């Protein structure tokens, strides 16, 4: 097992400007002083003992590394190296300056659902990757997809923060309470069993939120974005969703599921026709359809 680097991150690097925060973690720009090129710093506070209410167990740490170091994948971000003082370790990983998704999006002139299909396929094939590799990453929602360089036609996107990742196990159940309510599935609130088909139910939310600008489950209080979740009560309202075709309700509607069973595979929605059409009629459909951005814009900005 690598050991992390135990000089001091300051010696090697320039810090530079703060990229991103939250909770337990600050992602600063860096830049390694030999080699001269650039990457974001994530220092992660550890805990000081167990009950300890500030920072993140070793174990914790230990597992989103071992995760990060299996990943090679260019929709999915790449570490480049570990170190570790007594107060924060500290991960060098690949500089993602595209900025959110959503943000691209949102200074769009139009978006037909060809396009939108280009950047949700792109977030299928990195989930296809840690998939098949049996890695769940259960905290898919718009923030965590970033792009590399919004300047060029159509940006790539990278898959971020594998901080409630978790490597499925044969046999062995799993189960647990994280997330951010609005983008979690039935089984992480009800407290039942998880896997690999949590993942799925976030790309469901993500490509309505994509297509529309309202969030499906989303409530005014926590509590009622937790029991619209658990009875599934969401709509097509078409107040949002008069120019949104057919096949994509359908897809949204597969991943939407309670039983997990039931519920489209990554693999699955991969081969969904909206997704992957199958003659040049339903491919015309496809490119006609459009994205209403203001609906977006408002829901946003
Ligand atoms: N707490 C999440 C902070 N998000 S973030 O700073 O944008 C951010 C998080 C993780 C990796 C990144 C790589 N490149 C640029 C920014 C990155």
């Amino acid at each position: 097992m690598e050991p992390f680097k135990q000089q001091k991150v300051e010696d090697f690097y320039d810090i530079g400007e703060e990229l991103g925060s939250g909770q337990f973690a600050i992602v600063k720009k860096c830049r390694e002083k030999s080699t001269g090129l650039e990457y974001a710093a994530k220092f992660i506070k550890k805990r000081q003992s167990r009950a300890s209410r500030r920072g993140v167990s070793r174990e914790e740490i230990e597992r989103e590394v071992s995760i990060l170091r299996q990943v090679l994948h260019h929709n999915v971000i790449t570490l480049h190296d570990v170190y570790e003082n007594r107060t924060d370790v500290v991960l060098i990983l690949e500089l993602v300056s595209g900025g959110e998704l959503f943000d691209f999006l949102a200074q769009k002139e139009s978006l037909s659902e060809e396009e939108a299909t280009s950047f949700i396929k792109q977030i299928l094939d990195g989930v296809n990757y840690l998939h098949t590799k049996k890695i769940a990453h259960f905290d898919l929602k718009p923030e965590n997809i970033m792009l590399l360089d919004k300047n060029i036609p159509i940006p790539h996107i990278k898959l971020i923060d594998f901080g409630l990742a978790h490597e499925i196990e044969d046999g062995v159940e799993f189960k647990n309470i994280f997330g951010t309510p609005e983008f979690v599935a039935p089984e992480i609130v009800n407290y039942e069993p998880l896997g690999l088909e949590a993942d799925m139910w976030s790309i469901g939310v993500i490509t309505y939120i994509l297509l529309s600008g309202a969030s499906p489950f989303l409530g005014d209080t926590k509590q009622e974005t937790l029991a619209n979740i658990t009875s599934v009560s969401y709509d097509f309202d078409e107040e949002f969703f008069s120019h949104t075709s057919e096949l994509a309700k359908d897809f949204i509607r597969k991943l939407l599921v309670k039983e997990t069973r039931k519920r489209l595979t990554i693999q699955e929605a991969l081969r969904h026709p909206w997704i992957t059409p199958v003659d040049n009629q339903q491919a015309m459909v496809r490119r006609e359809s459009v994205v209403n951005l203001e609906n977006f814009r408002k829901q946003y900005v």
